[PDB]
């Protein structure tokens, strides 16, 4: 498919067994889903955008399912305020930029 | 071009007939430049991202080239960790998502 930028680029995801709406984040490093109970072992980490730092759970090895397109990778989780699809993931499902 | 993501999608720009390197950001709405001298009117605005709020100058109906394609809308100027460039220009110059 091809995703205009006219509005915020969201897409249905799948992880922990849950459904939920995630922004593709071209200038995302990284992937961050707000705070869900997630099983499993991880790992605490800090990470930086426009306006500071905040502290995430690192975790390896998650399935997630983005667009219908199976992926999987690192994911943090924690307070973000949107759920965030990075570039980690994106180069999984095949997605480019562009014009 | 067709840009993959498995590095930073970083292009150069041009603004205020300075050359720059800028991060196309398809997870911001508006486009954020280090803090610069720039010619034109501004006024002050609050922007958020990761980590919180922070203040910026905000100039509207400036002329920028990204990857050597041209732009005029508003540019944010203030301390934001890398120079992004956003949805409200990236539409300007055709980019979209593809996967
Ligand atoms: C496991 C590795 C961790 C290492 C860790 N890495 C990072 O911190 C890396 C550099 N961070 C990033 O790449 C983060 C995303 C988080 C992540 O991926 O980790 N990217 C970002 O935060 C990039 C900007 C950036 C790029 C590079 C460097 C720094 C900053 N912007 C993405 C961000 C997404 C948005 C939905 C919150 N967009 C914005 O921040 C834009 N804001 C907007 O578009 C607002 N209008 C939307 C507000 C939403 N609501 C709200 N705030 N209440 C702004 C740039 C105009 C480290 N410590 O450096």
């Amino acid at each position: 498919p091809q995703i205009t930028l006219w509005k915020r680029p969201l897409v249905t995801i799948k992880i922990g067994g849950q459904l939920k709406e995630a922004l593709l984040d071209t200038g995302a490093d990284d992937t961050v889903i707000e705070e869900m109970s997630l099983p499993g072992r991880w790992k605490p980490i800090m990470i930086g955008g426009i306006g500071g730092f905040i502290k995430v759970r690192q975790y390896d090895q998650i399935i997630i399912e983005i667009a219908g397109h199976k992926a999987i990778g690192t994911v943090l989780v924690g307070p973000t305020p949107v759920n965030i699809i990075g570039r980690n993931l994106m180069t999984q499902i095949g997605a480019t930029l562009n014009f």
